[PDB]
């Protein structure tokens, strides 16, 4: 239904501008372009699933998210390939994984605070009527 495209509408928008506010913390600037395969070309051979925030965006325009649940599985995914890929004592591993701790925890507290639960669940249920 048009009411239904509308629920969608919303839920892009929503995710634009939590996208928008991870991406400009400083904090972040190291998960808002893939890892360059010239610069590092044993990435790929690890990490089977690359995940970024600019790929996050291009996602949202292609309608690849129906629901919240589905963009967190991506912010999740940034966060594991983080703690995978650099998982030693050393400062520069350690500051990453810190960092990528961070990104989860701070989308997860803005969505907390400011996803309707009700939204979400009408998304859900369009999502499983298709
Ligand atoms: O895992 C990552 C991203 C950082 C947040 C996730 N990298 C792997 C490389 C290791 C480290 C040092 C450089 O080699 C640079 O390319 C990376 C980027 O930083």
């Amino acid at each position: 239904s048009m009411q239904e495209e509308d629920t969608f509408r919303e839920l892009r928008i929503f995710l634009r501008n939590v996208t928008h506010r991870l991406a400009i913390d400083k904090r972040f600037r190291v998960f808002t372009k893939p890892v360059d395969p010239d610069e590092v070309p044993d990435y790929r051979t690890v990490i089977k699933e690359p995940m970024d925030l600019s790929s996050v965006i291009s996602k949202i325009d292609l309608h690849k998210y129906l629901t919240v649940k589905d963009y967190l599985r991506d912010i999740d995914l940034i966060c594991s390939n983080a703690l995978e890929y650099n998982p030693d004592r050393d400062p520069g591993d350690r500051l990453i994984r810190h960092r990528a701790c961070a990104l989860r925890d701070t989308a997860y507290a803005i969505i907390k605070e400011e996803l309707d639960e009700d939204f979400e669940q009408l998304c859900e249920e369009i999502q499983e009527s298709r």
